[PDB]
């Protein structure tokens, strides 16, 4: 159906910012079609971030990408699976995951993932 | 153990092409020095010596508040309990599941009133 990302959060004075992860609602990453990948972004440069940090979610689905930044990646849900140089990386739910800039991968999972990503730079 | 040795350990695997993933369940916490008096473990898994422009780790205690002051931006991932983060007089909560960023300069109180464990990344990575 219809997938508009948002979030609910709260900003203190000086700029803390607190996201509502229960709050998250998923937008379809482009990027992942034709196959339906959530994505959204929570904390930008428009935060005053040097890094990007957001939300994704999917199940079953690998989708060809390329990195053209460093990302670490924690999984908070199910699995994630990432495939470099033939090789596939699998973080399951609790664990942490660096991916260096320029890697051409394949993001997926053959169950369901929901991580966060967080990414530099944020550009 | 908190009157016992906390040797921060991880176990870890490393892909041909540098993508690292850390067995979260197998991360043994150090007592964070910048914490004391309070037993304030962490445990650091993502470093600049990865090849990384961030760093990453784990941190997790009871019932303790301590202040610190960021050189750096940090984002939170709050896996279990609950973050309390003081700053400008005001206190912010993240409940497991919620994601918080606290910008780089800012002078905090880090703390829990119950137990707390979380995912801190950093930049720059070399901040210390």
């Amino acid at each position: 159906g219809t997938m508009q990302p948002s979030f609910t959060s709260v900003t203190g004075k000086g700029g803390v910012k607190v996201i509502d992860g229960s709050s998250v609602k998923f937008g379809r990453f482009d990027g992942a079609e034709p196959h339906c990948v959530g994505l959204t972004d929570l904390v930008t440069e428009q935060d005053g971030s040097s890094m990007a940090a957001g939300f994704m979610q999917w199940d079953n689905a690998f989708f060809p990408w390329t990195l053209n930044y460093d990302e670490i990646d924690m999984v908070l849900e199910g699995e994630l699976h990432v495939r470099h140089e033939g090789e596939t990386m699998i973080a399951k739910a609790g664990d942490v995951m660096f991916i260096p800039k320029g890697s051409s991968i394949e993001f997926g999972t053959p169950t369901s993932v929901r991580f966060l990503y967080v990414a530099w730079p944020a550009n």
